[PDB]
């Protein structure tokens, strides 16, 4: 039966009570919060919060407290949870958050912020932690934020969304947390740091009926729109109902984020997902994001996905699949591509992205990197290692001169002959092969004539893939085999790139101290020759 | 002479005592731990631990407490050390740890966990901190864990091993610690985060007699077996008796770890060491680890070492040596290679690894990267910078088509001529040079005949290094010099890759509007010619 | 009116008072610090510090305390700030710091360390936090360190410098801080970790009159001299009066630092700035630093700047500009280069640096990477993406064989003909084009004669850029066009690299079963020919 104590009393500077008044528990007088975990404590905690702000004192939650209205942590207040079991259990209604953090340097340490966790309910809708637009350098660290769900999509925030943690602040730190909710973490602010968190909503073990649809209670690990200058590092992101780490693109202008050294696996959509769903605009785009040094694997609809984004980089990641893909995604096969580039939803091109030094492992032999028609300005570095996957795939040969494939791409085309007069028709056995390495294309062209119709004058081979309307700095071609040409002794064929139409190669021949451009006149219906060389294009 | 206080008494909610009961010091009643640092306090601390778990209270160690049995931190309990001098001094016997952390979110902040620190003793054996197999998201942060040693190898854990911190948990955080013990940190769990630690056992200043042997009390900074999905970042790892950061491979299946932005230097074995000692199996392998952005230097038996591992990457590291190597390792020289690939101990190949964008500095001119016979599927990127080291070394020329050397490799071979009939013998001055860049090999072949024996018919040059049984997409060859051939005026030599045996080049000649394959008939005993060109192989 | 309490009294082990004595507030007796924020509290805080060190207790600052002399945090003491508004307001005079941290494991958590913040004053000079040369594994975490300024440069530290935080210790952690001062953070120690800080002195909104000059009160975000083995990661560095992150080079030997995953923008000098201002010496150099995965943009005098440094790497950064550059730097245009290499201030060469996998965006089309004359041993990887900037710029063609440009460089030269006897003069329409890719140079040379003067004998083309005195492993050249040569039927021109002078190409011709080196004799005043090929140089 020890002395009475209250944060409302005035004590002398030398007293036990003054010393104790530096730390406030909501169970202390005059707040007197319940300790049974079931009685509402919102009034007691709100009073303790306001007192600590007014008097400049530390607030420590020493139990798991039931609440029914938002706790607003403002004015630089820090909430410290006494133990990992302390914190709040939220019965806050739809349209409000359990905890709202705002102001300069406000934050929350430790403990638990727990929603109802009824993801099968078609009526419960809740939101966990909000850092609002006036949060500056706020934080939540070491906290289990779980159980915020909302079946069916909202039309507005007032419906309740199912966010675990939603950051709209500047410089927010989210670190050492466990976030598990319909949208585990949502990013809509600037300069945040999302570090060493465990992020999942465990869609794979949820029991929610498949296929996935917009009615699901299980979406992304990290969903980002209007996110700028975040660093997302050292997180363990897995088994989410949509993508592990997503940036849009869907009413969002998301730029300059750095996604590094995370593990992202077993998600039902993509692993790391950057793309445009809404049409590109000054207020909707995904630009200049860095994806580096991550391990991404067994994500159903591709491990690293770029759709219509620009100036992004994918460097030094290990992206892979194994046969557990066929188990966890049984019945619902997806793209199964290690690194895929695509158009935006409304056809926008991937522009200016940089893919280098990644290791892609795909035992199905699916292409480790895919490139779609329309992509421009991208660089596919030769430090990428696809030896344990399929080779890089391009959807059309014109990509080889509108992008730079240091990782080499090989293909074929059907050549034709363009006589100055008349015509020459080639047998179908005629064949052209190209390989692009950087801004060099190597060629082998086999020309087997099947018929002629009064050909005469100059002769060109056409059409070199990718070269239409391009120019070149240098090129080099030989003809190393021929048969049934009308050539005098000592006359040999020569070949040189057509500098007017640089997807054509001019074929001509020697005449002592000069050359002659009459090769079409030397062709017969049974002529054959083979051309080899390269073009350094601009 | 102030009021009595005890965590065993019941106080009113409004009392001083209830407020104080939220924080437990083991010196408080009823625990009454000694404060002299020499009296055993195990019973008092065990009681305080059990009380804090039962009552949901915070445990603070306010002295350095002597203990003789394991403290078990379970059930989400956090141990907070009051000051950097608080914590435990361990007299726990061999076969047990000083501290065992288990359960969900249990952990330890600050202070000291101190072993006997008698590394010269042939009888003292101790272990420091264990995160056991039931640890989930546990942690130790800000702690000096030192002095756990055990001279001579254990046969089982019950002997006592000499671990400083041993993590077998899921999601364990080890951060801001100083770990110094026979094995400073040992990793055998999943999804741990080993961040911004100081790791060393100071072998160089130990005075333990050299050479190193299995009886040493000084092994690795980080030793890992069955380690999955760790991030090891921002650590300062140095002067260890074996390797700085090691993954096996020796009864361990270690995969998907990310080792980034560490400094690793002056270790007696390797800096960052990934390899197989036990034979490769479904339960013993080292796969898909990422080594990125580290600074590794003056490690005696090589800075970055890969032995029989697969799908690993080494990207963007700076690996170097200076003349202090000759000082600290005087008398005991080692490999002194910046980045070395080797076979596993039982001959297993390095498969599918990716080495790019590293800067290697070796003033001895030792090769900055070494590649052994048998390696396959590896990619050596051209962004590596070995200008301040020796050039990349390959142990046999066949490696150039079973791996992809964007970082170019040059070599030589001795050509032969393969006449269709008869024989042609070349002088020893005949020479072939190749350079592989990616999937292109450039060649120069000088053919000087010394004798002939009735050669006639077709002619091939052989054997192109790496090309045996390979195919090609395109190739291009000329003969730009010859002497003492039997060629009529206007007949010139031609050369084209043999498409049946693509390590041979067919040599033939012109005959007006066709070509003729009778070159062996045009050779004399004094013939010479020189061939130049390239092959784009598949 | 509760019981008296004092840290000077002796209490029983079972007492309230003994429990309370583990935590010291400076307002407690016998220290009795003022709480008004204006009365000097230095004596009270110094006494509390000494008491906590002597008795092994925790020190908590529970108000913002005014101080007029340095607080020395030594002996492993930690200062904990009760709230984000607690800490110290410094009226310490010029030549001393507000707080000095030294010893093993000493540090400061939270709160504020506030200077006078009068950057317009020509007389106020102050310094914030010092980690001195005897600091080992000390830290400051979670602290706002602002307002330390000093207009005009010091001549010595005793003048007062304007440091926010100055680290000369070993292993110092600076994390989660806001640092804003004349020099926000200064690094002069070893193995520090500067993590997830906000760093700025807001030069752009200061109102200090422009142009910037050495009299400014606004210098770098991070200024480093004699800095070794730091990791600088996850910081938000912007709007500084000089550079964001600087290493010298100016009385400093700075090596082995790792600068990763930071955002650096809007600085008035450079973003990430490594360079030599003082002449290179054994005690002044910048070596082996790693710059990886940063986003650097709109820094006035270039985003990433290397001046006379060696063995550094720039890998995987996104470096860019937009039209806001023209707004914030209106009136004061700067270099506006994404990645620039330069000589040191005294002409020292950039040696051995590695630039790969960066994405450069410059809508002005300025070169994304610039290389100066004299640079050697550098590697410019082909994974760099400059498609959205100007192409890499080299200041002289000789750079192509003293560095390795995997990112290809194209240029031109004016050829000459070197007859064995006599002379040949070319028309000005004669032209040579080269492209260097790695250690391969491709060439196209057009030779149009305008006059001859008795030429006879052998013939060489000269001079190939970069090749003077170089050797080669292989090379391949053809002549694919000619006109007005004196060639009999069946005689064709041949070309081969001059192996004595490998910046010359020998031009000669066929003569049946041999070749003849008399090409100068076959030239006329109207001759033309075109040469194509490549050299693989060593």
């Amino acid at each position: 039966g020890v002395i009475n104590f209250s944060h409302a009393d005035t004590y002398g500077n030398d007293s036990v009570g003054a010393h104790l008044q530096n730390v406030v528990y909501p169970t202390d007088a005059p707040f007197n919060a319940a300790t049974d975990g079931t009685t509402d404590t919102t009034v007691a905690i709100k009073s303790a919060i306001a007192h600590c702000i007014s008097k400049g004192k530390k607030l420590v939650l020493n139990h798991l407290f039931m609440i029914t209205d938002t706790l607003v942590i403002s004015d630089g207040l820090h909430v410290e949870c006494l133990t990992s079991d302390s914190g709040v259990k939220s019965d806050v209604p739809a349209g409000k958050f359990a905890v709202k953090i705002t102001g300069a340097n406000s934050g929350w340490f430790g403990g638990k912020i727990l929603g109802k966790n009824l993801p099968e309910s078609t009526t419960v809708r809740q939101d966990g932690v909000l850092f609002d637009e006036n949060a500056e350098y706020c934080f939540i660290t070491g906290t289990e934020v779980t159980g915020f769900f909302a079946k069916g999509l909202h039309t507005s925030d007032a419906d309740g969304v199912g966010y675990g943690i939603y950051d709209k602040g500047y410089g927010t730190l989210i670190s050492k947390c466990y976030a598990n909710s319909k949208f585990c973490v949502a990013l809509g602010g600037t300069e945040g740091r999302v570090l060493k968190n465990r992020i999942t909503n465990n869609y794979l073990t949820s029991g929610e009926a498949k296929p996935w649809s917009w009615a699901s209670n299980y979406w992304d690990g990290i969903v980002s729109e209007n996110a700028h200058r975040y660093v997302i590092a050292f997180n363990d992101v897995s088994a989410c109902g949509q993508s592990g780490i997503y940036f849009g693109g869907n009413g969002g202008y998301s730029t300059d984020n750095i996604i590094v050294n995370n593990t992202v696996y077993a998600c039902w959509n993509r692993g790391i997902d950057m793309g445009l769903f809404s049409e590109k605009s000054a207020t909707n785009d995904v630009l200049r994001n860095i994806i580096k040094g991550n391990n991404t694997y067994n994500n159903r609809e591709n491990n690293i996905w770029l759709a219509g984004v620009s100036n992004c980089s994918v460097v030094g990641n290990t992206s892979w699949f194994d046969t557990n893909y066929d188990v966890i995604f049984a019945g619902y096969p997806g793209g199964h591509i290690c690194i895929s580039l695509a158009s935006g939803a409304n056809g926008e091109a991937c522009v200016g992205n940089t893919i280098d030094s990644n290791t892609c492992i795909d035992p199905r032999g699916n292409a480790g990197i895919t490139v779609p028609t329309g992509a421009t300005g991208n660089v596919f570095g030769s430090g990428n290692n696809l030896s344990q996957a399929g080779a890089i795939y391009i959807a059309s040969p014109d990509l080889i001169t509108s992008n730079r494939f240091e990782l080499a791409v090989t293909g074929s085309f059907t050549p034709v002959l363009l006589p100055e007069s008349g015509s020459i028709t080639l047998s179908s056995s005629s064949t052209g092969v190209f390989r692009a390495t950087g801004n060099r294309i190597d060629f082998s062209v086999t020309v087997n004539v099947s018929s002629i119709s009064s050909p005469s004058g100059n002769l060109n081979i056409a059409y070199l893939p990718g070269m239409s309307g391009k120019t070149s700095s240098t090129s080099m071609f030989i003809i190393d085999y021929w048969n049934d040409l009308t050539l005098s002794s000592g006359v040999i064929p020569l070949a040189s790139l057509n500098l007017e139409n640089q997807d054509q190669i001019t074929v001509y021949r020697t005449d002592g101290g000069r050359v002659l451009y009459d090769f079409s006149s030397l062709m017969k219906s049974t002529s054959s020759f083979i051309l080899k060389g390269f073009v350094d294009f601009n």
